[PDB]
């Protein structure tokens, strides 16, 4: 699925994320904008055999199973496919771990080079919350 702007922020609302470690809701939309240009179906191959998933582009070297990261844990315990669904359920969940595990939201590398430190509530500008 790809999401428009006010609806993943209003999906991302509804899932727990406004404010969530004290991230406010235009910091995750921002995320989602340069992860994956908010499209839940977003893969991308690490140069480690790692690949990012969905439109948060979690990572398998830690956070999901693919079967194909040697070495790799799976701390948020489910396949990276449930990553790509329509339903953000799985992303955000995962989403909480990582955020949780103590750098915060520099853990996304794009939130940290594209959206740390900008006015990141005009990505919610005009949205129905
Ligand atoms: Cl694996
Ligand atoms: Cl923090
Ligand atoms: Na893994
Ligand atoms: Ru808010
Ligand atoms: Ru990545
Ligand atoms: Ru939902
Ligand atoms: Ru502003």
């Amino acid at each position: 699925k790809v999401f428009g702007r006010c609806e993943l922020a209003a999906a991302m609302k509804r899932h727990g994320l406004d404010n969530y470690r004290g991230y406010s809701l235009g910091n995750w939309v921002c995320a989602a904008k340069f992860e994956s240009n908010f499209n839940t179906q977003a893969t991308n191959r690490n140069t480690d055999g790692s690949t990012d998933y969905g439109i948060l582009q979690i990572n398998s070297r830690w956070w999901c199973n693919d079967g194909r990261t040697p070495g790799s844990r799976n701390l948020c315990n489910i396949p990276c496919s449930a990553l790509l669904s329509s339903d953000i359920t799985a992303s955000v969940n995962c989403a909480k771990k990582i955020v949780s595990d103590g750098n915060g939201m520099n853990a996304w590398v794009a939130w940290r080079n594209r959206c740390k430190g900008t006015d990141v509530q005009a990505w919610i500008r005009g949205c129905r919350l």
